[PDB]
């Protein structure tokens, strides 16, 4: 093992332990961390809107890793929903937590949330907009799922996404958060080591095209054109600066939201490696002491 602490993988999107159906979550990342000298476990956590309880779900793994490994602290990763789990652990129980690393993170709220919650009142929105968001979910949560999803099936797993759900959150377990919209957080907090990075998408509807891609990829280009204030920089479900915690390396990455984790299968929609900015990360991570 070239790093002194384990690496605790955490999931966080919509309730879904693999995507596609069978597609392990983070695609060929285990592997790749393992290859680069570092012990991996992927943590099991069950589909809650509350954070707090997702957190203690993830407490338990932990201590879990600690008692087979005989590691003092644990490295997390998460992506998306899955950083919120992580800074509750490392909030409540700093001496087990090493590091917290977040993926395209929903810091600070998801815009895309806030706008689906809004077309459950007929005249809120107009009908088209409102349908639009509806659409583009359940073709979400169908690509995610590997077979035919209604978005209303849905609804309730994307309400711990909203920027009052989140902000919530936040009030309450703020470290590492940015000081400033756009700014960085502190890297280093009590004791635990803050990193985050995350992507934007470059996508015109009046010059780039969506029928080459999977409809996972195509969910997200209809939802980036919904996004309200970061319009012009996110990944599909967050803004690039709403995923902004502790230092962050990196947030303009060419990535959406499901690139991050090199789905599906691998076949990527943009140009950034995925895989390789986690093999750099461990390097990072090394040379920290951690």
């Amino acid at each position: 093992s070239s790093l002194k602490f384990p690496i605790v993988l955490v999931h966080g999107l919509l309730g879904f332990d693999k995507i596609g159906g069978i597609y392990p979550y983070f695609y060929g990342i285990k592997e790749a961390l393992e290859k680069a000298g570092a012990k991996v476990y992927i943590a099991t956590l069950s589909a809650l809107n509350s954070n707090e309880l997702r957190g203690e779900q993830l407490l338990e793994f932990v201590r879990k890793v600690q008692a087979e490994t005989g590691a003092a602290k644990v490295n997390l990763i998460g992506h998306s929903q899955g950083p919120l789990a992580c800074r509750y652990v490392a909030a409540t129980h700093p001496e087990l937590i090493a590091s917290v690393t977040s993926v395209n993170g929903v810091n600070h709220g998801s815009e895309v949330a806030d706008l689906v919650r809004l077309a459950l009142t007929p005249g809120r929105l107009p009908e088209s907009i409102a349908n639009a968001a509806m659409s583009a979910f359940g073709q979400l949560l169908s690509a995610l799922a590997g077979s035919p999803r209604l978005p209303q099936s849905g609804i309730e797993a994307l309400e711990a996404l909203t920027s009052e759900g989140v902000a919530a959150f936040n009030n309450k377990y703020p470290q590492g958060l940015p000081a400033e919209w756009g700014g960085e957080g502190k890297e280093l907090v009590n004791g635990v080591y803050y990193y985050s990075w995350s992507g934007v998408i470059d996508y015109n509807p009046l010059h780039q095209g969506a029928n080459n891609l999977d409809p996972l990829h195509v969910a997200m280009l209809a939802f980036s054109i919904l996004f309200t204030n970061e319009r012009f920089q996110n990944d599909g479900l967050v803004g690039r600066y709403s995923s902004h915690l502790g230092k962050v390396i990196g947030s303009d990455y060419s990535m959406d939201h499901v690139d991050a984790i090199n789905q599906l299968a691998g076949v990527v929609a943009n140009n950034t490696d995925p895989v390789q900015l986690f093999v750099e990360h461990v390097a990072r991570l090394k040379s920290k002491g951690l």
